[PDB]
């Protein structure tokens, strides 16, 4: 979305990233709602361990 903001029938992807802290997996009811996805991803970055 960062790249279009002219044109309202372009589409696009927007990936917001939550880091894990530890190596726990959190299911699903304990991120979403709960935790804030601020670390915006894309295409080409490297991930954690």
């Amino acid at each position: 979305s960062g790249d279009v903001n002219n044109d309202l029938s372009k589409g696009f992807v927007d990936l917001k990233v939550y880091r894990v802290p530890d190596l726990s997996r959190p299911s699903f009811n304990e991120v979403v709602g709960h935790k804030k996805f601020d670390e915006t991803a894309s295409k080409g970055d490297t991930f954690g361990p």
